[PDB]
């Protein structure tokens, strides 16, 4: 798989690309490349955004700049991923789907957004996915890109209910004992205990899942 | 001011918190972010932070001893201890607003399969603890979730409906025109078109926000 990320903060994505198992680059299973959006600016001031039509605060990212960047980086086989607060939800099922893609391009924009014509144009010749990673507001798409890259790549070979509490040694620590059932050697009972713990925690923390 | 401490076995991975939205806040002195290598609190020759799970199962669980010593040093009774976990309460914008007024956040970055539950339990006897999920997908570790939480919280520090499409110059591009209403300068018609766009988009992409089935 090849992942290209386009961003005005290239340094942001550098630790996740040097994260990968050398054995998976050398085997050609994966490659992550980060591109500075300012490579495709037209002016000496390297402008990437401009005032929104119709008024309002902030700035909107320029279609001419983004258009040139995606023209260079994308092909007809590309899945173009655009993080946005107004996106469809990114889920584990999404990550599974994208994990079998040959080429992901992630376009990182600011909160106010990329001119809509960029995605609209791109969608006439490639698959485009606008996605949100949760219901909170980030200043830009970079952190969302990190989350997406991590969730997708750990599903690439070689790279419900909530889970209940886990425990390891020592059996007693600061007055708290590991639940004795976990040391019982009754593995049917352990499974049933864990199921009840999951039920209780899901009720408490994520009743939406029920 | 706000202090954020992050504890992790991958301190270099938290470097994206620099020269950025959080970087700007740091350099403006509105926040101090310190990153701590958890292995600093081991005494093992191999600096071991994990062990096999009691009761069975795949993978490893982070040892409570190391975490206990780390949090003993870093946290006070006033600390909000944040623990990213797939089994957490949802971290939302409301959460971000709430934490934006905290004096001290400590974020404990764990492995996916998790930190021994007694760490959070012990911490809760002397400080507030919040175990949170940032979304329904699986990360390998808490580090990316820490970066998301830091960014969401810091932009709110002093110092419904989906957003519809936005546009900027030029008014025609590749034969695609900006919707004429946006060029018209009529605040009322612009407000109405934008509301209608947001409605179509929320219904299509996030029907849950308006109280419909997914
Ligand atoms: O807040 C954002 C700004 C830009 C791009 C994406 C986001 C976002 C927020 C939540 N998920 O994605
Ligand atoms: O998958 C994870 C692993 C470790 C810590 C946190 C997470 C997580 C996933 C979603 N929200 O948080």
């Amino acid at each position: 798989m090849k992942i290209d990320v386009v961003t005005i903060f290239p340094e942001y994505l550098q630790p996740v690309r040097q994260s990968l198992p050398g054995k998976a680059i050398d085997a050609g299973l994966v490659d992550v490349a980060v591109h500075d959006l300012r490579r495709w600016t037209h002016d000496v001031h390297k402008s990437v955004d401009d005032s929104p039509y119709g008024g309002g605060p902030g700035m909107v990212m320029k279609p001419t700049v983004w258009g040139d960047a995606l023209d260079e980086i994308c092909t007809s086989e590309t899945l173009l991923v655009v993080p946005t607060p107004a996106g469809y939800p990114f889920t584990q099922e999404t990550a599974w789907q994208w994990s079998t893609e040959d080429h992901l391009v992630i376009a990182c924009g600011r909160y106010e957004g990329i001119d809509q014509r960029v995605a609209d144009d791109a969608a006439t010749r490639m698959r485009v996915r606008e996605v949100s990673i949760g219901d909170y507001v980030l200043n830009g798409g970079e952190a969302a890109a990190l989350v997406i890259i991590e969730a997708v790549l750990r599903l690439v070979p070689g790279v419900s209910l909530l889970e209940g509490p886990s425990y390891t040694r020592p059996p007693s620590w600061r007055g708290m004992d590991v639940p004795p059932v976990l040391l019982s050697g009754d593995h049917a009972k352990i499974a049933a205990w864990r199921a009840e713990q999951s039920r209780q925690r899901t009720i408490e923390r994520r009743p939406d899942l029920l």
